[PDB]
């Protein structure tokens, strides 16, 4: 094709951490490059922008979708992939993968285990879940899936749903669209006990305050919600909670309902051939952040 | 090209012999050929750059993954693994979003059929619980052709557990249906018998085509004296429940209802020319004793198997 | 290219399974191609050496760093790697038959070490030993050896203690065997407790590169003040899995100026983390080297 692959330069060796470290502009020129790299790989273009460079895994707990994303991303670069599984510090586990890596995807059930990789780590390091922490390429590729399924990511509503307080994908999607956006609502739908916690809220108040973005907690799926939201983005964590088709009559005609997955039950298999599950289109939106990413880090 | 991709498996999924005609059969063969002349050549093929093979392995048998695999790798393909150590449909959906083949192995027998309905990219069908493992069928037949040169008129003799022998199933259709065989010897215990749903089906042709089938329980001397093939197989332990009486009998009767061991002793009543043939991996029904001999094909049958999986790997995605 | 990566020709088509295979040419062969490697690799240079050759791991048991290193170093030389897993009764003869129809090398650690031995029976492709239960490690000995001369400029003339289990250390049998049979070593000193000592039918077969290049070797319980003080390469090793054999930042104020502390890794308590920011701890520069003898090694098998 004639589009080009630029990287976006202020990723470029950088180790991808937080929603926090991303610009509105960064954000776009991810978005942008992702649907160009979609558009060659659909026609049948072979990417060798990667070629003879490593990424190895540093999965202390296991999710294939996660893995198997970032590979095929890699891969579809042209770059390749080896192999380390963990069933020894941590230290010494990270300088052994930087002995032969040029890039690390960890994910670990403990949150503070990052800053622990980066501070022995030589090759930039893509969190793929710091425990209840931080899924910051799950919030970039969020954020294209919407973009690219409604046409707008400003003047949205949007309802985050389910174990809101240990879902780092959540977590992280908080942060990128209240930051980066004119979010227009925030509907946080969850259990008192599994609502979105104070230290993701708290950073955020001075621009949920300057941006005017309205932020309702409820308990429950209600008609206001189902009504209002132009994004229904739901997680595991219960009759009220749930997403089924009976739900979906009270639904916008344009909207998507969203799930970064593996799902129970709180999102029904009535709604999968529904128009609006955009939760199977996401995970392809999904390779081609990731590749977006890969490229703008290893460039 | 030299290797032309056999049309008719464009973007297809492979899950029965059934699906295959005698040309397509033929047309696959020509091209595993042409490409085993090319790699052993120590040429690089590079039909499948960018592509990707993904596992959705049930039951797991690194194994066969691994020479799915290789298959891939030779012709410029590259390989995501994702383990399932969630629903069915679901994990479909999750590894369509990447990939552009999936190889399925899976306990159940059905599986396939719910897969089907609902992966967007061709499923190659490695195995559905005592089912079909339909490319074993093709590499099974590429090495028959490869190694005897000719299919029809051959006398071929099926070996060990037919019951739960997915490969024999498929086999046993590949060959009825699309060629002419003079005679096929099902050798097993009582117990372990090929089943009436993969016989009946192939009546009318075994009818029609004049095929002598003969049930023993022996290889006895005129099945070692008339087979130009005598293909065994490992007794499927995996799907017997060792606990139950039933399951049991049907254990037992593999050695203790059946004389149908392979050792160099039996092969002094074979024929000069024939092959031996075993889809592995093997236990104590054929000896290693049989290894040196010339008409041990088994260990050749996996190298014309990488051939036969790529030839139907670039016909499947070119 | 034959002038910037002349691969080793006494290599070819060769299966590894011992330190004693090599020549001392074939070593220095070995560390100049690595070398080569390592400044292709450093300036971002792509390698298409081995594309469409595959490499299949046969790991009977774990070693992520190990694995791991000869898949990198196969994939930075262009070839490919089948993903074989150990994990219905299938010999260890056949699963080598089997990886041996598709494959062009196989790289095969077990705890058996006679199995090395019963896969070379049928293989028709080389094997790399990666590991042969408590007989050797050959690849480490080379990637130890290429360190050595990286790091210090020379072994020929170096004081190096093996320290730790000698007894079941595999790679401390490669090594001693590659730098006594091939290098005029000055002293080795071997520090372990009687029961886990070098063995016997490791020092045995040495005795004439003992007494052609009188070479000094002694035996210490503990990591004296002595050993400290005058070698030139301290090389640990778990001792199990610690009695007087610790190296930390405090032991280490008696070492050279001028010096290397190794270890294969994984390691316990007897190498303290305070080592880690010293110069002189080359353990972590160790396994990138090792990449790059693998590369030279793989390159040289499949030329
Ligand atoms: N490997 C073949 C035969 C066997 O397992 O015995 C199969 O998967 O069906």
């Amino acid at each position: 094709s004639m589009l080009e692959l630029p990287p976006v330069a202020s990723l470029k060796g950088k180790s991808i951490t937080s929603a926090e470290q991303f610009s509105r502009a960064d954000i776009y020129a991810l978005i942008h490059l992702a649907s160009a790299m979609q558009r060659k790989i659909d026609a049948g273009e072979v990417l060798n922008l990667l070629q003879g460079r490593i990424m190895t895994p540093l999965f202390f707990e296991d999710s294939s979708r996660t893995f198997s994303s970032f590979c095929a991303a890699m891969i579809r670069l042209g770059g390749s992939v080896v192999n380390f599984k963990v069933e020894e510090t941590l230290a010494d586990t990270i300088r052994t993968l930087d002995s032969y890596s040029d890039v690390l995807v960890m994910r670990h059930p403990r949150q503070d285990a990052i800053e622990e990789a980066l501070s022995v780590a030589q090759h930039p390091i893509l969190n793929a879940g710091n425990g209840a922490g931080e899924h910051p390429t799950q919030a970039l590729l969020d954020t294209l899936t919407i973009h690219s399924e409604l046409g707008s990511v400003d003047g949205i509503t949007i309802a985050l749903i389910g174990d809101l307080k240990m879902g780092r994908t959540v977590h992280s999607l908080l942060k990128l669209l209240v930051r980066n956006f004119s979010i227009k609502c925030v509907f946080l739908v969850a259990p008192d006990a599994l609502q979105m916690p104070q230290d993701v809220l708290e950073p955020l108040q001075h621009e949920i305050a300057t941006k005017g973005v309205i932020i309702h907690r409820t308990h429950a799926l209600t008609d206001e919600v189902m009504q209002k939201s132009d994004v229904l983005y739901t997680t595991r964590l219960k009759a009220d909670i749930t997403i089924d088709a009976a739900r979906m009559r009270l639904a916008k005609e344009k909207m998507i309902v969203m799930h970064p997955l593996p799902r129970n039950d709180e999102l029904s298999t009535t709604v999968d051939a529904d128009p609006r599950a955009a939760y199977f289109r996401q995970m392809r939106y999904g390779m081609f952040m990731r590749m977006a990413i890969l490229w703008s880090v290893l460039a």
